[PDB]
């Protein structure tokens, strides 16, 4: 149909802004501290801790599936890369700090990404 299109057409659109989105949190990121999977070989009782992991390059993949049919479901991955590590790491570590400073950098993206998705619809 016609209205499946559009509908098609805006998620494509939608997947634009996000892409644009996930860049520049990517560079909130300098140290690449949450651009990959933690790692099961090097961290085994990882699971144990974190029931759903998340990183930057399964967003990626996601995204480039069209897999996000918001900008809610978006956030909610962005928000597990941070939480998941301001819990395994104490607050004394890189690890933690730098998601402090991902979340708080993220945060003005975010707002104005919000924005963008009311305001083009």
């Amino acid at each position: 149909s016609m209205e499946q299109v559009a509908m098609e057409l805006r998620l494509t659109e939608l997947t634009r802004l996000l892409r644009s989105v996930l860049d520049q949190l990517q560079d909130k990121d300098p140290a690449r501290i949450f651009a990959q999977p933690v790692s099961l070989k090097e961290v085994p009782d990882y699971l144990d801790h974190i029931k759903h992991p998340m990183d930057f390059a399964t967003m990626r993949k996601r995204l480039e599936a069209q897999g996000y049919k918001n900008l809610h479901e978006f956030e909610e991955d962005f928000d597990l890369i941070i939480d998941n590590c301001m819990k395994y790491n104490a607050r004394d570590t890189v690890f933690y700090r730098a998601a402090v400073r991902l979340r708080d950098q993220g945060g003005v993206v975010l707002r104005q990404a919000r924005r963008e998705v009311d305001s083009i619809g």
